[PDB]
């Protein structure tokens, strides 16, 4: 939580600004280096707020819904896996962007991959 | 409209909210895993979705802690809601579970939840 | 068995044998996308699988180049042969285009189908 | 192809050796470093034979179902991806490990994750 709120960035240059809740709250701003997207995003997620103390991750997820007050792209990215402690703190995710279609094209809609975040002091 | 209770395949019940502005907010209570009662969720969707027949796209999370069991894992759902007479949203959803590093390739299960308002 | 033709919710034919020791081989026709004719598939399945009631695990890769037709793409389904008087493959997949190492962040798709041996 | 052609390893310390034929064949053997595996495991794959020359990744997938002579784990791990040419060439994949499970068990059947193999010589 003091570990997990904070300025972060992926391998794509992407921001993450985030703060965690006493509550398991997240709530922050997302800023994409690709796609269909420009300057800051609401993001809003949870988080494991008593995680495991025995050298496990503490799970976690967020979404953005990729409508801000310049751009809309009618799509939304949730990002679930967990922070890693420590000096050198990570959180290791993997994604699912899903784009609103068609039913005809529903198959098509949803694309995955996976980020690695670190955090910026 | 998005807002309102749904139900999954599994028969996990869904209640959300959607404000006017993007935001999801509800509880999650799933039939099935480490897991009782609710759960607190929250998200976002797309609040001026196309005007050709898509879908709204939308996705939310649910952090496993309550007042009853910590189950230390979390799913996000992303998934597109589809109105008309037999509303439905059509998701896929990452199950992440807290693990160490090593056994980090094995903490993430994917699959996908067919929601409607239809109780079973 | 899983030898057979299936049809999933898309319309797809997929048309596959399965060897004795754990092969799976065939021909997989995709009803939509950039596509067109028969495309060869290969795969592997448990041909030693539990005797619980579990499904039979297996999968399969399509690259989605013919004669008619190169898409630059390859789509492989992981899933489960559920049998019974409704047998059923029960599918994850992933659709991976080649791209450029910049766009490889939007290379992969992912959804899910299910195959019956239902003709449409 | 005589790209694809070879042993490679992931970052978990897999080995999986591979020959792409000239028809879009892969075909060779997987050994785990992790998970309920042991020894060697049959693969098969397809790849495109004719990929795009103007920058792009080659297409390809395989599939492992965890049977081999030794163990069995009712299970089968399929990987896509893209192979990235050139000396330091890499197989960049995402994949998918079904469990066989019961109907009732059937929502945990599957994991996600992503592979990086590098190629030896
Ligand atoms: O193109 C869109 O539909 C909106 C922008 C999506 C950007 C994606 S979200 C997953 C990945 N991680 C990033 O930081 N950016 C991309
Ligand atoms: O077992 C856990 O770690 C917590 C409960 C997970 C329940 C999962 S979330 C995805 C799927 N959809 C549901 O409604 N329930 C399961
Ligand atoms: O468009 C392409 O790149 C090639 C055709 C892809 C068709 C996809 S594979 C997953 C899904 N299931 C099907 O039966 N068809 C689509
Ligand atoms: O545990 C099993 O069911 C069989 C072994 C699975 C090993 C997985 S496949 C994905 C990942 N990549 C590897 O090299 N090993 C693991």
């Amino acid at each position: 939580e003091a570990g997990i709120t904070g300025t972060w960035y992926n391998q794509l240059g992407s921001t993450f600004i985030v703060t965690a809740g006493a509550d398991g709250a997240l709530t922050g701003t997302y800023e994409s280096a690709v796609g269909n997207a420009e300057s800051r995003y609401v993001l809003t997620g949870r988080y494991d707020s008593a995680p495991a103390t025995d050298g496990s991750g503490t799970a976690l997820g967020w979404t953005v819904a990729w409508k801000n007050n310049y751009r809309n792209a009618h799509s939304a990215t949730t990002w679930s896996g967990q922070y890693v402690g420590g000096a050198e703190a990570r959180i290791n995710t993997q994604w699912l962007l899903t784009s609103g279609t068609t039913e005809a094209n529903a198959w098509k809609s949803t694309l995955v991959g996976h980020d690695t975040f670190t955090k910026v002091k």
